[PDB]
């Protein structure tokens, strides 16, 4: 008799998910699995805010409604998987354990530990790839062994490979259960927990909720203008918007797996095939799709990649220690409104436009501050709701110059750049409320308006809103010339 574990981790959805079509096939029991681990609470290494983890907890509460309504359960175990995995293959009589495939660190320490474990059980086991295009292993193989280290190489590489395989199809309108009585999927050990049983202590303000069923809406909207999916090109979207957002805003589903990138495609595909000027990579929507793609392939190959030291791929820069700086970035209080701004919707929302992401890293890092795009990278960690190991990495690296992007005398300035998009500054005024009633004159520069109209306004600078911990002529000029005695010292 055929007993299986489907197990999520990513690839929250019923959607292209092969892992969960081999669980079902020929099964008299099908136990839906999420390991709730105590490696993501442990606050020490790994941050997460309560806007990420509930946007999860959110994810798992839709998987359950979906495995409801085909006569199924989501069974939430607590623990470690090496602890909780060789228990129930036991209690259940598991002949085979299916489950997306994962290439981040963790996910390769603690998968080859499940294995083991399974093999032990005389469990099969069956990890297909579907959290990105393309298995990223036969990517480097069919490219000679390294992953390319461009994104006009890593194209031209996959035009050569060709499409990714279709989505799956979904799977059958009736799935078998667990089987009754089995102690550890008793539905109070095994229910989806709220974010104040968990132990969050402020609740989560993000506007974007969790699941496959929200992601696929998004989807939807999204294809409802194939105009404009075809003729996207991301370096012309408007950062500062904010009622509707520039960009699909596709991102923490795809992190999650609540939509499959290969779905994603595939609808792309179907809208460029009658619309034949549709743009192309890399400012594409499936452009985008391939940034993704091509940071997870190198990231998955580089040792170290989401650090400094021991990283192949990255310049080791002089970055300074600098906690003072780091806290004005980290809090919203540098005195550049655009720069607090984009820093309060970091916390508020957990997401922002790319290049919103562009200034205010750009800022902290090569740009102003020389802080470290580690610390940068650990601030995303925390608070983004997308935030995506290898993703948050090397966007981090790339917007450093520490790697795939060399160009340090191009510098964003805090005050200029969202000003050529919003002069009116409405997306300051959304997230930085005290500076509500500025003029748009001063709005971007608070520190420049007579104080008759800073007192007008009820918003007087280094009493209501904090003097500028910089001046950006001077910290930019400061940050190249550091920037070039780094890469000398490199050669
Ligand atoms: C400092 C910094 C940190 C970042 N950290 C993250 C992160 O943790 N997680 C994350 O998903 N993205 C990250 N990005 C990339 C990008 O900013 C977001 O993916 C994008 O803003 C998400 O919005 P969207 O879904 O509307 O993307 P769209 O423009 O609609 O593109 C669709 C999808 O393509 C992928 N994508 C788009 N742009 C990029 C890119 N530059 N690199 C890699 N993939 C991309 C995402 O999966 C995204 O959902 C970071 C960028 C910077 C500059
Ligand atoms: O299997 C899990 N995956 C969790 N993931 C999912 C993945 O990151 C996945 O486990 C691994 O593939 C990462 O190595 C989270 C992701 C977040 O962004 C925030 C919190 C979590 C928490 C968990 C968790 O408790 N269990
Ligand atoms: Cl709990």
């Amino acid at each position: 008799v055929k007993n299986s574990i489907i197990w999520f981790r990513k690839g929250l959805r019923l959607h292209d998910n092969p892992a969960l079509l081999e669980a079902c096939k020929d099964a008299k029991h099908v136990y839906p699995v999420f390991v709730l681990d105590p490696h993501f609470l442990q606050q020490s290494s790994y941050k997460v805010s309560v806007n990420r983890y509930n946007f999860l907890l959110e994810s798992l509460e839709d998987l359950q409604r979906s495995f409801q309504a085909r006569g199924s359960r989501l069974l939430v175990l607590r623990g470690k998987p090496e602890e909780v995995f060789p228990r129930v293959f036991r209690e259940w009589g598991v002949t085979q354990l299916c489950f997306e495939h994962d290439t981040e660190p963790y996910a390769k320490v603690r998968d080859a530990a499940v294995r083991r474990l399974a093999a032990e059980a005389g469990v099969e086991v069956v990890t297909p790839i579907s959290h990105t295009l393309y298995d990223t292993d036969m990517l480097v193989a069919r490219n000679g062994g390294a992953a390319p280290l461009t994104m006009q190489s890593f194209t031209k590489l996959v035009d050569r490979v060709g499409d990714p395989p279709a989505p799956a199809p979904d799977p059958p309108a009736a799935m078998p259960p667990p089987a009754e009585d089995m102690p550890s999927a008793a539905p109070a050990a095994t229910g989806v927990p709220t974010w104040q049983e968990v132990g969050f202590k402020e609740p989560p303000l993000t506007v974007f909720k969790g699941g496959e069923t929200e992601a696929l809406a998004r989807l939807e909207a999204a294809f409802q203008d194939p105009k404009w999916v075809a003729g996207f090109q991301k370096p012309d979207t408007d950062p500062s918007a904010w009622e509707k957002p520039a960009t699909t805003v596709l991102s923490p589903y795809l992190k999650f797996g609540c939509l499959s990138a290969r779905l994603f495609h595939a609808r792309l595909l179907e809208v460029y095939r009658r619309h034949p000027a549709h743009s192309q990579p890399p400012v594409s929507l499936r452009g985008q799709l391939l940034w993704r793609e091509f940071f997870y392939t190198v990231g998955s190959t580089t040792p170290n990649f989401h650090r400094m030291a021991g990283n192949p791929v990255c310049k080791q820069i002089d970055w300074d220690d600098n906690p003072e700086f780091l806290a004005a970035w980290r809090e919203a209080r540098t005195g550049f409104p655009w720069i607090d701004a984009i820093m309060t919707q970091l916390v508020t929302w957990g997401w922002m436009h790319h290049l919103a992401r562009h200034s205010v890293a750009c800022f902290l890092t090569r740009g102003d501050l020389y802080v470290s795009w580690e610390r940068g990278m650990e601030v995303f960690e925390e608070h983004l709701i997308d935030q995506d190991h290898y993703l948050n990495a090397a966007n981090w690296m790339w917007l450093s110059a520490s790697a795939f992007f060399s160009q340090y005398f191009r510098v964003y300035s805090p005050v200029v750049f969202g000003k050529k998009y919003d002069p009116e500054g409405r997306f300051i005024r959304k997230f930085l409320p005290v500076l509500k009633d500025m003029p748009a004159k001063y709005i971007y520069e608070p520190w420049t308006a007579p104080l008759e109209v800073q007192r007008k306004a009820g918003c007087v600078v280094g009493r209501d809103y904090p003097a500028p911990i910089v001046d950006h002529a001077v910290a930019s000029k400061a940050c190249i010339a550091r920037m070039a005695a780094a890469y000398r010292r490199s050669k």
